[PDB]
């Protein structure tokens, strides 16, 4: 077969890039290793920046989001006896964030693609990239037991952290920066009403807790746990008792608990690779960088990479300005690093770290007291949270 | 002898407290271990907050400062190829800082005290504090070979990091928080014109450098050095070559070098003790807390402790409200911790740390890029730098 842009991975990055390209007349083929419902089983993200919201509207897939997504104007941080609200809308100059599940976003894009007629090959096994530096790169995969070859101009690696794309660039060409945190997030999805109309991030002596939601009758909760814990040790009862123990007395008593629909432990990590391209291969989303969940940047960074990649490919295809594609990494890395910094800061001020001396505990508490009590401090949290502008 | 308030230490904290008290009619006696010129030989501080400036005016010793001190409206930070100015005056809401040497401040207070006739015992050896919890505490010291006893109501320990005051409080009553940095500052004082009309803080791959001044024909420079260096290894030539190597090409070429009047290495440290009092003993300045030089808070924090102590003693003496003195530590610790946080942040973003991984280097660079490029970020640096309000 033959196409213009081959896309590896049908997660939100790939589907979003694919929809944008298709709408603009640039033919693309998506290759996914798993099945549609496997992809649709991943819970993940819940908070989206306004830029991603506008990107979905531009990809023409915002009907359901516009109807079901919730617009939040503030977030709360609870620490050592108090609860503080950050009015994002006034502190950021009128910007907000939208709560709409990643499963939903993926679902909406899958429907949109399924309808357009654009090619998508699920269960594409053994994907391999070839001739990344020639004028005609190609991808080979196995459908059942037949290995097919797909010819293209460019390849977008949107295959997540464990994808084949990043592995296909000569190790010597990339420079990796990584930080692994000594803890993970145990999340729990329940069909219960959320405890607040806005999220609650809480720093507690027992560790971090987060009160989120998916809708008015569906909540998503998290608690910081050691990397040595296995989800089978955490019953529903245990989770609720623990969550309650870490929240303000008045919040815990309003909490409506219930059986879990999903429970899992996600480990925290920071990861950036430089550069994000190689020949005719460009990496996007989790294939190029990972941020700890704390700042809600992962999917949002994937969206800005995709936005940049899409717009540079548009110029190359319709305007014949293929030289602009060399600028991909420079543009993306600027936003990536700023987002990585915010995610790291949030992670360090809200979590309980092992083997922390009295001094560093005091500095962690004061960081919160200063940023949450200063007009200039609240503003730095706010603009970063709502999302820094796309360049 | 007998007095109302006995003051241990004739550094700026003690002399300032002493002058304020004297002016208000509260008799005080200062006890200094060294000689007047020993105290006057310490170079130290150069930057003063507006609050300290107003405290000096209130102590009635601001003539020379008002004439010789320099008012700075901005500071510069140079990092990885660039130089950025922080306009403190507009970003802080009209506030500024004054450059007037600590030697000068001390000199002016010594003259003021010498003139008023208030008691000061230099070369008071073997100072010991007694009955800190009774109604009548007393201090004993040796003048020559005679041990005298001084009776008082309260004792202000303004004796610096190595004073006898802090050591006199039962170890079990105090909680210490300390952080020692793996480097020191090698400073050099020269009778040369400063390289800029405003300070330049520089982060360089070889380490930190700082371009300060004392007047238009006197400069003070610093460079970060390992704790293993001895000043005898650092000749004048070597210092200048090193300083030059760490500054922007355009700044280094304007530099007017010259022989040093003073050269010394100060090690960096963070130190706070809780509480700051015990019975009739109250600690102030370096006796209670130490901050790394980077944020220029040391002397400024000593000034706010003294301001609080003075005003609570006024109420106790003239208004008979001695119960208010129990609030000393609570009031002071609030400002202390905020200042400690700022000093720690400045120290970590401007210095080169040993055994730093690629990720943390990248985060350090991005912290600068974000705070120096954001209106909200610049403001957090500015208000903290000019000084947070006295409570
Ligand atoms: C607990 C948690 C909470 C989070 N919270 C938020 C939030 O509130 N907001 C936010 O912005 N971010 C959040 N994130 C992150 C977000 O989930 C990810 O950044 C986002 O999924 C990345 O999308 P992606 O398309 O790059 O990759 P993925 O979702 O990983 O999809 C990549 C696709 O690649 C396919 N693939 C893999 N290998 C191959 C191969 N060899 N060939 C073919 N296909 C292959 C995979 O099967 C997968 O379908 C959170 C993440 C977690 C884990
Ligand atoms: C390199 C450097 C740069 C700095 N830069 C700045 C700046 O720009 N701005 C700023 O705010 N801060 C700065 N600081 C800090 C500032 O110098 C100190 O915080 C300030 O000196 C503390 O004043 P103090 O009165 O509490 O103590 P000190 O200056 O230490 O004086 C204490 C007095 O106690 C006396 N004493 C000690 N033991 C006894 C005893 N047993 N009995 C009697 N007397 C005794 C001592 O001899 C001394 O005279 C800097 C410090 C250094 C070292
Ligand atoms: N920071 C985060 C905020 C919200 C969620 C979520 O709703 O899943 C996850 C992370
Ligand atoms: N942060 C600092 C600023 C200035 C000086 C000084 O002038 O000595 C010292 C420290």
């Amino acid at each position: 077969m033959k196409t213009q842009v081959a896309i590896i991975g049908a997660g939100p990055s790939g589907l979003l890039l694919g929809q944008l390209l298709h709408k603009a007349g640039i033919d693309n083929v998506i290759l996914e290793r798993q099945t549609p419902d496997y992809v649709l089983g991943r819970i993940r993200a819940g908070v989206l920046e306004q830029g991603m919201v506008d990107l979905l509207r531009e990809a023409g897939v915002d009907r359901r989001m516009a109807r079901d997504g919730l617009v939040h104007e503030g977030v709360e941080i609870a620490f050592a006896g108090q609860r503080r609200r950050i009015d994002l809308k006034r502190l950021s100059g009128g910007k907000t964030v939208t709560v709409y599940g990643q499963t939903e976003v993926t679902r909406d894009l899958m429907e949109a693609r399924e309808a357009s007629g654009a090619t998508t090959v699920y269960q594409a096994a053994e994907v391999r990239l070839h001739d990344l530096q020639g004028e005609r790169p190609y991808v080979t995969f196995e459908r059942d037991g037949e290995r097919l070859r797909l010819d293209c101009d460019y390849i977008a690696g949107c295959d997540g952290f464990h994808g084949i794309s990043r592995q296909s660039i000569p190790a010597e060409r990339l420079k990796v920066f990584e930080r692994v945190y000594p803890f993970g997030w145990l999340g729990l999805l329940a069909d219960t009403p959320p405890v607040s109309h806005e999220l609650i991030y809480a720093n507690h002596p027992r560790g971090f807790a987060l009160c989120s939601q998916r809708s008015a009758t569906r909540s998503r909760y998290y608690v910081q746990v050691p990397l040595t814990e296995k989800v089978e040790d955490w019953s529903d009862e245990r989770f609720w008792t623990e969550l309650k123990a870490r929240l303000p007395a008045e919040v815990a008593e309003k909490l409506v608990t219930g059986p879990s629909l999903e429970k899992s432990i996600a480990p925290l990590r920071s990861f950036v690779v430089e550069p994000m391209q190689h020949g005719r291969l460009f990496l996007a989303g989790d294939a190029a960088h990972i941020v700890p969940p704390t700042g809600a940047k992962g999917l949002n960074l994937a969206a800005s990479d995709v936005s940049t990649l899409y717009r540079l490919l548009l110029k190359a295809y319709r305007e014949g300005r293929g030289e602009l594609l060399e600028r991909y990494s420079a543009i993306c890395l600027r936003r990536i690093w700023k987002a990585e910094r915010f995610s790291w800061w949030m992670t360090s001020v809200l979590h309980r770290f092992p083997d922390t001396d009295a001094f560093s505990q005091r500095i962690q508490q004061t960081e919160l007291e200063y940023y949450l009590g200063s007009e200039a401090g609240l503003a730095t949290i706010a603009e970063n949270y709502v999302g820094l502008p796309y360049e």
